[PDB]
């Protein structure tokens, strides 16, 4: 029953999940002293991201997150193995402090953050298996700032009032997930880190795009007010707010960039 | 035994020291959204800070930071109770990322940070006893940036090579500790928080001065490279670097400022 607030919050995770106190932890602050240009970081290609509108995909509130399941024919090409999609989810703040990205940039939080989780499907038959293995997971991260209304993100947000409580599931028609990515996807930060929730496995190759996307104040307010960590019938409801982890020590790591300036 | 790096680092402090996972944890980012002017916050008076140059004060490396012992006649006046000095110490990063303050300002780290710890001597006999009690401690924090050479900080830093390893100790002749405080000490942030090291008791009234001080690039590099966490005969030595805690969540709370 880990949480992001109170006795069971982040400084206590490592009591039950030892990797959360181990090395290579994410998220981190992306700042100049630890950035190094790497010309071998060539463009990723996003394959089968255009999910058919006539198909539908499962949206679930598991109490800690809201995730959309993605099909294994969706993949990223460019890495040293194929990585297939398994799910996407978000992280965000609260109505009175809409600053809940996980990674920060020169010490500043963005409003929210989208993660698209993939696993090495060349080597493993499912993401759970991959998650304990060296470079088993690759997660793409999109920074989200308060700005213009975003119709593509709204294809997800329009379904949240239907997965308002833990254990609830809804179906989302397919759309082109590439619409959720920012401009100039060839410009990104890359680093070795971990899951940012229990069990904090240090098995993730992170790609954080350099450019943020925008969603509106009203979309952030919906996202921040729609969802609960607890079941529909729980007599001690908890809102699902401020579901991001603080940034972590670097432990001598660098972050490699595909952009030189 | 706790450290700042590896399996014994900050995220595992709460196993042995449960307050590190509880309420009112420090340090925090001081940013505009959470700042509120409070006209009640008047200037502190630093009494007994001009330490006898005929007295010596113990500097020790405890494996976590370098600390100078301070005398109980040194005190802050201006708070509801008298708070008497017990020790000062510093936190810093490393020469590849030289930004190791504990508090940040609009998400930005300073080079380093000086803390002068005090305890409520009106209510408790010594800082150890106060440290887990209501209203027990008060810490002053000075932000440090690279700039001009600082003679006064050099009164401490010139002794660092004598306290290189864990368990080593040196003597520092009294000097005026107020020389380590910045300009316009009436300007400060105040908030209720905790120790930033085990046992992380939530018993600290924090005062962080608005203005930083300067030390030279050579002085900052000395601080970053002079000390180890380990004993002299340890086959696996460890540099004392990056001895600062990551900022904590601070939600539905204000930091009060003595300035607008
Ligand atoms: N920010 S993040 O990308 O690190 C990240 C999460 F933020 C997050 F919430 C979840 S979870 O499964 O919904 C919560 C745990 O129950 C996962 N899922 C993890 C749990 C273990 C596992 C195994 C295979 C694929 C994904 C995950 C996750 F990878
Ligand atoms: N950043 S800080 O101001 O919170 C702070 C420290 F950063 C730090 F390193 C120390 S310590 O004594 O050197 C190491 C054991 O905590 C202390 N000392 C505290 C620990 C408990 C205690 C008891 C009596 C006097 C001082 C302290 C500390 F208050
Ligand atoms: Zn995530
Ligand atoms: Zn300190």
């Amino acid at each position: 029953k880990w949480t992001y607030f109170g006795p069971d919050g982040e400084n206590s995770w490592s009591k039950k999940y030892p990797s959360c106190g181990g090395l290579l932890q994410s998220p981190i602050d992306l700042h100049s002293d630890i950035l190094q240009y790497d010309a071998s970081l060539t463009p990723l290609e996003f394959q089968g991201y255009n999910l058919s509108a006539n198909k539908q995909f499962l949206l679930t509130n598991n109490g800690h997150s809201v995730k959309l399941n993605l099909p294994s024919d969706m993949h990223i090409q460019g890495l040293q193995s194929r990585y297939s999609a398994t799910q996407l989810h978000l992280h965000w703040g609260n109505p009175n402090d809409p600053h809940g990205s996980e990674h920060t940039v020169s010490g500043q939080h963005f409003a929210a953050e989208l993660h698209i989780v993939h696993y090495n499907s060349d080597l493993y038959p499912d993401a759970s298996t991959a998650s304990n293995k060296s470079e088993g997971l690759a997660v793409l991260a999109v920074l989200i700032e308060m700005g213009s209304f975003n119709p593509s993100y709204d294809k997800i947000f329009s379904h949240l009032q239907h997965v308002k409580y833990k254990g609830q599931e809804a179906f989302v028609p397919g759309f082109n997930i590439e619409e959720l990515l920012p401009e100039r996807t060839a410009e990104y930060y890359r680093y070795r880190g971990s899951l940012t929730t229990p069990p904090c496995n240090p098995t993730v190759l992170w790609t954080v795009f350099r450019n943020p996307v925008q969603i509106s104040q009203e979309q952030l307010l919906a996202l921040e007010t729609a969802l609960y960590c607890t079941h529909m019938d729980d007599p001690s409801p908890r809102e699902m707010i401020n579901n991001f982890r603080q940034v972590q020590k670097f432990d001598e790591r660098l972050v490699y960039t595909s952009f030189s300036q």
